C-alpha cells in the first residue's frame, strides 16, 4: 500500500545506533554468505548494468543496476559517477539511491539513500576478497585515490586485517592531505607516499581513483612484494583502468562479476580465459584461495546489484527495529484496478 | 538538495485542478511537439528499454526506461506489467513510477507516480497517430481488451475524433461488462461485441490486451473497412503480438520507435524494410502519410521513455503552479564530499537526564 522511504536522516540514525564497525561487519558477513551462495549455485549474479555516458562537465556516467530475487523482490540501484562534483558542487562523485519492488506485483515497497550504502558495500567486498587473498599478517595498506571510497576501503580492511599503517596517494594534494583526518576513527596511522613507494612496501593495496579513460596507470609497472594483494576498485566508464598491464599479466585475477569486469574492470585488459575463478567461487571454497595468499593477486571489483540488495537488507532490518523512515503513497493504486481515473477522493 | 516527491494525492489534485480533458489535451500537444522535434533531428529517440521477465503467477515483466536530455536531466520510468494483479490483488496490471535525475550532478531531483501518467501518455500517443491516420469523421471505435489502457484509449481518441460509439470485447466477461461504467464520463455509447463484429464495423480500433506470448491474434482477419486505422497498444514480453499477420502485411505500418517495435511490437512479425515512416517522421511532416486515412493503417505502439519525460513535465508544471508535493532528503550529501561517514544524526540532549 505505501512506499517505505529511508533518507539521509534515518541512515544517519542507523549508523549512530548500530555503530560504524558493527554495521560494516554485518555487511561483510552478509556479502560473504551471499557470495558463497552464488558459488554453490543457490543464487545468481546480477545482470550486466547499463548506463548513459555524460561528457560534461568532465566525463562521467549514470548507471542502473537491477537484481532480481525471484518470488521475493527486485532491487534497482541508480547511481551517477560525476567526478567534478566534489570541487564544483561540494557533492560526492558517487550519488545514488536504491529501490525495492515486490517481485510478484511490481509495487515499489522501499527506497533509500545509496551513497552511504555504496561506500559500505564496496569496502566490504574488498574485505571479503582480501581476507581470502591477502596474507593474514598484512600490516601495510596502500591506497591510491584518497576520496570517498578510500575511507571505507581503509575501514573495512582494518576490520579483517592487522593493519598498522596506510601509505596513501592522490593526484590532488588537498585530497591526500585531508585523508588522515577522515581516517582517524579507524586507528590506522596514515602516511602520504608516492605510488612507487606504495607499490613496493604495501602488503595490500586498494586503487579507487576517478582516473579518466586514457590516463592510467595509477601505480607504476614495478617490482612488488611477492604476496601483494590488490583490490582494483575504480570502475566507471568503458575504457577506464588503473593497473599496469605487466602487473596484471603476472597476477592471479579474481573478478566479482566476470562479464561486467571484462567490460568495465581491469579485466578489460585481459582475455576471458586469463581470468581465475570468480569471487563467489572462492567464497564457496576458501581453499581454492588460501594457497594464493603468498603470490601476487588482484581482486577486480566493479560492484554489482546483489551487493546493494544485501546492504539494503541490513539497513532495512536496523531501521525496522528502530521504527525509522517514513511512509509515502507514491504510486497511484486506483480504487478500481481497471480505471486509471479512479482517483477518489479528489482533494478539497 | 532534496527530492520533490509527487505521490498519489498530488497527482489526483492535478487531475482535479486541470480536469481530465484539459490534462489529456496538454499531453497530446506535448507529445505531438516532441515527436515533431525527433522527426526534425532536433532530438532523438530513447535507448531501447530493459527488463526482467517474471513467470509467476502469470508471465510478466518489470522494465526500466531511460531518456536523457544532455545538460539538463535524465528521466527513468520503472514499470511492472503483472497481469494477475487486478484479479489476485486488486492492483493495476501496469504499476510504476517516474524519476528525474540532474544530468550534471546525478542527483535524484523528482519522483512521481507512473500509473496515471502511463495511461495518459499511452492514450495520447494513439490520439497523435489516429489524428494522422484515421478518417476525421470516424464514428465507431473498437476496443479489444477493456482493462486500464482501454479507458484512456477511448478518452484520448474521443478528443481528436467525433466518436459516437465504442464496440468492445474482452475475454473476461466481468471486464467487458464494467467498461460502460468506466467509460461513461466520455459520453461515448458502449456496446459489447465479438471481435469479428468489431473488425467489420469499426472505423478505428485499439488493441490493449494482456494476451500471452504466442496466443494472438486478438482480432480476426475478416472483412475490415477499407479505411480502418488500428492502434496496436499491447506490448510487454518478447513474443507477444495481437494482430494477424495477413492484416499487417497489407497495412501501412508506423512504429513509435522502430527498433523497439521490431523487438516488442507488432513489427516483430515484419521485416524492418517493410515499415512506413516512424511516428516522429509523420509528426514532423504529416504529408509523409498523405492518403493513408482512407486505406488500412496500423500504429505499432510500444511506448518509450521520452513520452514519459514529456508527460512528467506536464505534471511538474501543474504541481509547481499549485505548490504540490513534498520535499524529502533521500540522498546522503555529506558535508565533506570525500567522507561517506560525514553524517548528521539528530543531536543528543544537553540537559541532565
Ligand atoms: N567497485 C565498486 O563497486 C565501486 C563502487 C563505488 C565507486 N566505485 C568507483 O571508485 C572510483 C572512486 O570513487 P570515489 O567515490 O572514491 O570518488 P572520489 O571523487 O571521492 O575520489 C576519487 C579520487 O581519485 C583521485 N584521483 C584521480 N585520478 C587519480 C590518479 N591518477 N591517481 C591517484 N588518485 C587519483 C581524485 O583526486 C579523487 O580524490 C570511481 O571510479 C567510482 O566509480 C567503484
Ligand atoms: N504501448 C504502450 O505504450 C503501453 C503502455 C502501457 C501498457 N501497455 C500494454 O497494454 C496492454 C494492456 O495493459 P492494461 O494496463 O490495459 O492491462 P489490464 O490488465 O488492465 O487490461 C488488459 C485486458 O486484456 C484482457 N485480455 C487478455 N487477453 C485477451 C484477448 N485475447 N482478447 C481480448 N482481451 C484480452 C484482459 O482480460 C484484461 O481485461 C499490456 O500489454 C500492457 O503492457 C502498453
Amino acid at each position: 500500500m505505501e512506499t517505505w522511504v529511508l533518507g539521509r536522516r534515518d541512515v544517519a540514525e542507523v549508523v549512530a545506533a548500530v555503530g560504524r564497525d558493527e554495521l560494516m561487519r554485518r555487511i561483510i558477513d552478509r556479502l560473504t554468505g551471499g557470495l558463497a551462495e552464488i558459488g554453490r549455485g543457490e543464487r545468481h549474479l546480477s545482470p550486466l548494468r547499463g548506463g548513459l555516458e555524460r561528457s560534461e562537465p568532465v566525463p562521467g556516467i549514470w548507471e542502473w543496476m537491477p537484481h532480481r530475487e525471484p518470488g521475493d523482490h527486485i532491487t534497482l540501484k541508480t547511481v551517477g559517477y560525476s567526478p567534478a562534483n566534489p570541487a564544483r558542487f561540494g557533492l560526492p562523485t558517487i550519488l545514488g539511491t536504491v529501490a525495492r519492488y515486490d517481485d510478484t506485483t511490481g509495487a515499489l515497497t522501499a527506497l533509500m539513500d545509496g551513497v552511504l550504502l555504496t561506500a559500505l558495500r564496496t569496502g566490504a567486498a574488498s574485505a571479503v576478497a582480501s581476507r581470502l587473498l591477502a596474507r593474514p599478517d598484512s600490516h601495510t595498506l596502500g591506497l591510491i585515490g584518497t576520496g570517498a571510497q578510500a575511507v571505507t576501503q581503509l575501514h573495512a580492511l582494518s576490520l579483517v586485517l592487522p593493519l598498522q599503517r596506510a601509505l596513501v596517494w592522490d593526484t590532488d594534494p588537498a585530497h591526500r592531505e585531508s585523508f588522515a583526518r577522515r581516517a582517524a576513527f579507524t586507528g590506522v596511522s596514515v602516511e602520504i607516499a608516492e605510488p612507487a613507494r606504495i607499490a613496493a612496501e604495501a602488503d595490500v593495496i586498494s586503487t579507487a581513483t576517478s582516473v579518466a579513460v586514457g590516463q592510467g596507470p595509477v601505480l607504476p609497472d614495478t617490482g612488488v612484494r611477492e604476496h601483494l594483494h590488490i583490490n582494483a576498485v575504480g570502475a566507471d566508464l568503458v575504457g577506464k583502468t588503473e593497473l599496469p598491464l605487466g602487473l596484471l599479466e603476472r597476477a592471479f585475477v579474481t573478478a566479482d562479476h566476470p562479464e561486467q569486469a571484462l567490460r568495465e574492470g581491469e579485466c578489460q585488459q585481459l582475455s576471458a580465459d586469463r581470468l581465475g575463478p570468480q569471487l563467489a567461487h572462492l567464497c564457496a571454497d576458501p581453499a581454492a584461495a588460501a594457497g594464493r595468499q603468498d603470490t601476487l593477486s588482484v581482486f577486480d571489483s566493479t560492484g554489482f546489484a546483489f551487493e546493494d540488495a544485501l546492504a539494503m537488507e541490513v539497513f532495512l532490518e536496523a531501521a525496522a527495529e528502530r521504527d525509522l523512515g517514513i511512509r509515502v503513497g507514491i504510486e497511484h493504486h486506483p480504487g478500481d484496478a481497471l480505471d486509471p481515473y479512479a482517483l477518489q477522493p479528489l482533494p478539497l
